[PDB]
């Protein structure tokens, strides 16, 4: 029943007993493994035809006060009991319930440590959660991402954080954000089936335009945010610029470096994930940390699908295009890891870049062991995209399940 | 849509439907409480040792099976040398309690297990595999030979072709035929006095076999190691390869002069033989196979690795980097150049070999011919995906689907 998880690099074995909590299906099965799969149509918390049968939504209810009071210790208190009381007659007479702040804190934090695709999930503890669900327009909504933006930047310390707007409500239409991250960089799809900035922002940059928005054309342009109230239209807000600290790339030898033109953002938030906390759902609750070099400029800068710059760079260091095994590509990506941790660090602005991260996701996986019996993890999502081997992630063994508290996936909203 | 695993490809934005997990007939490690996709070693890829004959029922419909699929791939199903051979084999299994294949049979059996080798990038030359037929082997000394001819075959002067070697099936009632190494070429790892390793750490255990089997050891990093070979209800027998079948590559840096003086290198031939090879039931517990290396397998992983030969930090300190911090992304600029140094050297030498950029690419080739052909590919995606460098490459932006088929190569437990 439960698993063996071994590492190879050291030999040390451990039983990951915390499987057996998982109460959601993934989308393995014995006769074949998805695990690759980005998305399953089936753990994606999709839309509804009505109110959730109130025997799943109070188990799963119960389930989390018991977290709850579990975790500060009053476990059997009268307050549990009251508050397991509280929950049931709140169901059972409107086929729904709300929690308190201090639940819906403990139930974000507890999302996050739940995450299986996080490498950062030892500073799981520390989150500063700010409480939205008094929103009631897609005005107020953007003086909170504001607040958040201000609040998670803080001149280059960046400090996690996440909103939480109001959640779901069987009657109506959903609070959501319909950019994918707080900050985007536009894509503007040209004459020749071209795309100036980033390709992976297309679809919402011509969403943007179509709202109203006076589109740019450069590589780096900051796309306004496109929220949505209650079967209300999503409108148009443009982010102010001194809330989104950027960071311009130079290499700390390569001097042309920073004639290219690159840039990053520092915040990373994603903004389009469904936080569920026992049975509620929360469609739009952006939250953020500070990036681990690889996902820019691996991921953003040197996905064929992205920004693209492989090549480029490779001519600039002027490297042997001609072959593959001139190995030109991997030296050209390593450069601009380096350009990323290097410009970062000049900026002050907080990274941290895979071997120190993935190092601390070892520290994090043996903390959760003797804590909780395992930790959910997801191993392609886990190594890092560049030097898997070189990372000890990559020698251990993990098993991916789905706990709750948890970050879903969700459909678009258009 | 249709009611098969949806497969994308995340940089094209393509889409593929999997059907060919239709046919698969055993259960892997995961269920949908729990992905085991990450394990090395689950009881699901593993066979372990029957001591005693398998159910002649299970066997019979294993070996129809297999029939089936023989009997497919020359386009004669249903016909008159089909039903033929389907009353033979039952035949055989009535009275002897185990059945034998043909000559064809076994050549296209070993050629589907490895197409059915989910962890495999090279299979995009599934059909071009040299079959030596030695399932009439009958000693230890016999089994020498035939891994000689074997490494000389599959070597061919660095003109390296992909070969494998199938000695005779399981039998009820007798020893197995095993090769004790791991792959034909190792090299030794001498446990030190102080705890260290010189050597290859991961050969540790069979070259303290090889010590109690009578092999003289020596003290260099790169010892290959003597075969300990197996032949039924017999004690291994130790044999020594003769140095000039061993191919090897002394490794040396196409603009860093002074690697060559690290005294660093590779055998050219990548050869597996702990593993079993399963077709329509019956187990080859001694069938050595081999192809060419992909300069991660040596430059990365073998070279690299932490519990391996750990050179990451010597090559470092020799490139002037500053292994004090992780920052510096010393780990990843000498690896660079430790895989650089593995192709050059082997085209040098003219030994054959396929960087992870090549391999990947022709493997997703492979994906596209057997989308075509059987309507999807059993992939690990842990292990088709590089060492280093995993998002350059192709692979990794494809979304696979895991499953066992057989004909398989399949794990089994050590001999001792
Ligand atoms: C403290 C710094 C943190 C670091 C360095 C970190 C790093 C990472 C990395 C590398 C990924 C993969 C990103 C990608 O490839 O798209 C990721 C994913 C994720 N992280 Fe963390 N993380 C941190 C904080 C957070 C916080 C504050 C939360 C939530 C409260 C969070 C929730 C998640 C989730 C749910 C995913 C999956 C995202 C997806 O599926 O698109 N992370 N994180
Ligand atoms: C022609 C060149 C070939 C190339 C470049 C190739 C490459 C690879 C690579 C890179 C691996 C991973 C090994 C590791 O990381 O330990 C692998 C695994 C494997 N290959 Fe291939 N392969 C080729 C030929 C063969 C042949 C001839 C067979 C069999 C007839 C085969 C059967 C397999 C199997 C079953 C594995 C699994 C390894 C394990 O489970 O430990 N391959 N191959
Ligand atoms: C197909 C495959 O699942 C996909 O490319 C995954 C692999 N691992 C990943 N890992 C991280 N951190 N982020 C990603 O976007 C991906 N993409
Ligand atoms: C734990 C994890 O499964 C293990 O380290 C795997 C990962 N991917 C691999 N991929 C290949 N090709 N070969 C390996 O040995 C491994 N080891
Ligand atoms: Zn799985």
């Amino acid at each position: 029943k439960f698993p063996r998880v071994k590492n190879w690099e050291l030999g040390s074995i451990t039983y990951d007993t915390l499987c057996a909590q998982s109460q959601q299906d993934g989308p393995c099965t014995p006769r074949r493994c998805l695990g690759s799969l980005v998305l399953p149509r089936k753990l994606q918390t999709r839309p509804s035809p009505g109110p959730p049968p109130a025997e799943q939504l109070l188990s799963q209810a119960r389930d989390f006060i018991n977290q709850y009071y579990s975790s500060i210790k009053r476990s059997g208190s009268q307050a549990h009991e009251e508050r397991l009381q509280e929950v049931e007659a709140e169901v059972a007479s409107t086929g729904t319930y709300h929690l308190r702040e201090s639940e819906l804190v403990f139930g974000a934090k507890q999302a996050w440590r739940n995450a299986p695709r996080c490498v950062g999930r030892i500073q799981w503890g520390k989150l500063q959660v700010f409480d939205a669900r008094d929103c009631s327009s897609a005005q107020e909504m953007f003086t909170y991402i504001c607040n958040h933006i201000k609040y998670a930047t803080n001149r280059g310390n960046l400090r996690s954080a996440i909103t939480v707007f109001p959640q779901r409500a069987p009657g109506r239409g959903d609070f959501r954000i319909w950019n994918s991250q707080l900050v985007r960089y536009a894509g503007y799809r040209q004459q020749d089936g071209s795309v100036r900035g980033d390709p992976a922002n297309v679809e919402i940059t011509e969403l943007c335009i179509q709202h109203g928005w006076t589109p740019g054309n450069g590589r780096f342009d900051v796309l306004p945010l496109l929220l949505q109230a209650p079967d209300e239209a999503p409108e148009l807000f443009v982010l102010p610029p001194e809330l989104v600290l950027e960071v311009p790339l130079e290499h700390p030898t390569l001097e042309w470096f920073a004639a290219l033109g690159l840039r990053w953002y520092a915040l990373p938030a994603v903004s389009n994930m469904l936080l569920e906390i026992g049975g509620l759902e929360f469609s739009a609750a952006p939250f953020s940390g500070w990036y681990m070099s690889t996902e820019i400029g691996t991921r953003n800068l040197c996905d064929p699908h992205r920004y693209n710059i492989l090549e480029d760079v490779a001519v600039c260091m002027d490297l042997d295009t001609r072959t593959t095994s001139s190995l030109w590509k991997d030296k050209a990506a390593v450069e601009i890891n380096l350009a990323v941790l290097h410009s970062f660090q000049l900026a002050k602005v907080t990274i941290v870049d895979h071997h120190a991260a993935t190092v601390s996701f070892m520290k994090h996986l043996d903390n959760e062991q003797k804590a909780r019996g395992g930790c959910p993890a997801d191993w392609a999502w886990i190594v890092p995209p560049i030097s898997g081997s070189l990372t000890p992630v990559f020698h251990q063994e993990m098993v991916n399940y789905i706990l709750s508290p948890a970050f879903r996936y969700q459909p678009d909203p258009w």
